[PDB]
């Protein structure tokens, strides 16, 4: 269940929140069909290692082992792997020089925005930018992680779509009485995919009742991360959505939300996002085919003008060479 | 995807009582997901469509009926009774594209059942002559979901020699196991099994001689007649072919005795159906073997009806749910 | 999934314990992808029949039927099959001689060591030897069966492996303080695979074992106090699933049985935790997106096992 797609293999993907990787801890993740083990030594400020979850001796998951000092120890015969992935001790043969092949498969890892980013290949692109991270005007919160039984590209398709707001988000992000979708612009260029400012009508639980005209904007430099800005005259909310491609048919959605208003709004922010993410997931789980259809049994997709963003997304994925999770 | 003999035939997918005005229900037929819906209007017709919005591929059954339209939950496109999209809410003054239309199927209500044809209905719905006979009362069994090929289910319903064993004490007698000779005929009226007698009393009592015959004009529907000196019982058994390996069995039962026998009737059928299902779920392979690992089937003279069934399916060019 | 490997099809495999097959009983098992029915008539000391679990009339499992006198009766139309597998009676036609094809597929069965051994092919090899069975100084006990979601050859590989004792069997077969594995000898010849004497420092137990059958292991463990032998059998359900049984004999007091069963239960379950996790599921042989296995000197027995399986031509459950 792996991919040759270099835009996917040679890119950075979130696999965990840094808060879930304590010193001395072992955790697991799955990315693009590969089983990962994440571990840290007990030392303060220890780096996070992200390896293939696999002991090359007899094929046991290293995640079933234990962290000892600065090493991860396999449970079956106790081979110890240092932070660089090299076996430094074979207990049955304490004096031998361990073979060069006694080495875990290691991956590039980088903590950014409080998230653990992993690259399984050779990183040609940087981690997506998130300018408000360093802005002290902005408070932050993290949603829980949502496991979704849909293609990661269908999950992103739904997050680019704006015309569904008055229907599945009626009463939250739209209003069954204002269903018309105002004109907006979309561009695919060196910045990636950008949806220009899009105004829509709704009151929101995180603001005042009369603050009922919102304007959204977003950019994907990476096909599975979205930087979204939602702004009213009273408040500005930004978020970094990341979709972890577990395999072709399963995804993990995470959202890092920041806002330039009272820190007291955090509970309402998480409530709104939980409500709307779950409304989206009900649709996502139902869509067929599972793979995202690109532009070209079941009838072909129909496109109307307010689909210009999701059409541009399908065009972009084709231009990027994506074959994983798309059809 | 099934053969054209199955595609161009009528299959029961629901009881008309399952489909109230304003309601949405679902069914599956020959691998196709179906949505059934009715407006709120009195005596409104049932629409049966493929359960699929062509915009972004959401099941229309997750939507709602509004007036005389079905509305998709995702972006609110509205489909009239003919399946044409009449409104795209994001663009209220835009004429919907001609491609914006649900795939619709033929639907007819008959005998209180919802019949569907996914193709072109060359054949008629099977006949059921007792339906309008004022001497006969009617009842419907519940539907039975069966994890077996629909053609295995029908094979078991054509089989008569198993009565003294898995229906001992209901349709057969373990002391009377011999199967007297009978005639079977396959012609343009389908498969008919001639009269055959089996010595057993039924709960529907010295009435222990029943003469049965049945006809299939349609490989997945069976019209069964059972008559004693005291009473005549007929039934229409319909097998909905969900896919190659799964079936829904329904029976419509009519009888010319007292209507107070209904509860006992439903119990007899429930008992014998579940006795059959226990065998059906166990048979291997799952798909019905036609005439020519696991050994080939063996046929004895009392299998002539189930042998003729397999020959008929081959003549009709059935490849779906058979092996 | 079935195999053509002759070392597997033409060999004997344990499918049941004899005490599990009482007179008049019907039980089921799977072997090498085949569904089996085991049955016995009600008469005393009746033989055990082992057939493919399949009525050739309409494909019903015979195991859903009943034993009547000396016959197994299919539940659907009541065809009666005698102890040789021949259909003797078709009740729809009481006076008819059944078709010659009306016959169960029967397999060779033999009771030995209190176990039911089955050969699905041509018995070329004999059942493995177990000398202490005939020794009145030795008591016997049987573990329960263990269903393991791993290739049977992975299960046997783990049983030949000795260097894992201080880690997953710390406190039972090894000691985390003594992890170095001393030199030992292994031989593969016509008698199969023999591991020579080795001892684990935790007085100490001295052990050796032999496989003449690639899925059966004869183990010997000796300390100054007593001697324990066991016959470990691994039934290959399919390429990815196994049933582990042990027949244990010892010449100490009979009262040790309960503790020994618990010790075996503890260590078997420690092994199963590893076996269920190993990837790939099939045992990798030598010299063929996961890296290839690494071997150190203390792996000499499991290396010799992989070499043996290749020369035996095993393709089922290996990769
Ligand atoms: N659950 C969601 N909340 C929304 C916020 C943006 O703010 C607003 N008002 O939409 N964040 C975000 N990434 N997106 C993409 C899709 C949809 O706009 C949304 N998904
Ligand atoms: N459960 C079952 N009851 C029986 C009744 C008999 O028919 C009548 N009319 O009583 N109906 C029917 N379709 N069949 C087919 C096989 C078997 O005779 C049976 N299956
Ligand atoms: N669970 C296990 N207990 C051990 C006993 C030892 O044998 C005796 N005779 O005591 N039996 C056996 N088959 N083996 C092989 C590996 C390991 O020595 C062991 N596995
Ligand atoms: S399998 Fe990891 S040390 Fe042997
Ligand atoms: S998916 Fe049905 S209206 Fe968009
Ligand atoms: S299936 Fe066994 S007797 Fe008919
Ligand atoms: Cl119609
Ligand atoms: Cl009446
Ligand atoms: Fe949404
Ligand atoms: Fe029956
Ligand atoms: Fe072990």
């Amino acid at each position: 269940m792996t991919t040759a797609d270099l835009i996917l293999i040679n890119n950075w993907h979130v696999v965990a929140n840094v808060e879930d990787c304590k010193p001395g801890s072992i955790t697991t993740a799955r990315l693009l069909g590969v089983k990962l083990v994440l571990w840290r030594s007990q030392e303060q400020n220890s780096p996070i290692q992200v390896w293939q979850d696999y002991c090359p001796h007899r094929g046991v998951p290293l995640s079933m082992g234990e962290v000892a000092n600065n090493t991860l120890v396999c449970p079956y015969h106790g081979w110890r792997y240092n932070q660089a992935g090299k076996c430094v001790q074979i207990p049955a043969h304490p004096d031998m020089v361990p073979p060069a092949s006694a080495q875990a498969k290691t991956y590039h890892c980088q903590e950014r925005y409080g998230l653990v980013w992993v690259c399984l290949g050779n990183p040609v692109n940087d981690i997506p930018s998130f300018p408000e991270w360093d802005d002290p005007n902005y408070h932050k919160t993290y949603t829980k992680s949502y496991l979704i039984q849909a293609s990661p590209f269908r999950v992103m398709d739904n997050s680019i779509d704006v015309s569904h707001f008055p229907f599945i988000h009626d009463g939250w992000l739209g209003d069954r009485n204002y269903t018309k979708v105002e004109d907006f612009e979309v561009k695919v260029d060196k910045d990636g995919l950008t949806m220009g400012k899009y105004q829509f009508q709704t009151s929101r639980i995180v603001s005042h009742i009369e603050d009922d005209s919102w304007v959204n904007w977003f950019r994907l430099s990476h096909p599975l991360c979205q930087y979204c800005v939602s702004e009213s005259p009273e408040m500005r909310i930004v978020d970094l959505m990341t979709i972890a491609p577990i395999d072709e048919d399963n995804s993990v959605l995470r959202m890092l939300i920041m806002w330039n208003g009272s820190e007291m709004l955090e509970s309402k922010m998480l409530t709104e996002y939980d409500e709307t993410i779950e409304q989206d997931i009900r649709i996502l789980h139902s869509q067929q085919p599972a793979r995202l259809p690109l532009l070209a049994g079941l009838p072909q997709e129909i496109h109307v003008p307010s689909d210009r963003g999701t059409v541009a997304y399908r065009r972009w994925l084709k231009e990027l060479g994506v074959t994983y999770g798309v059809c």
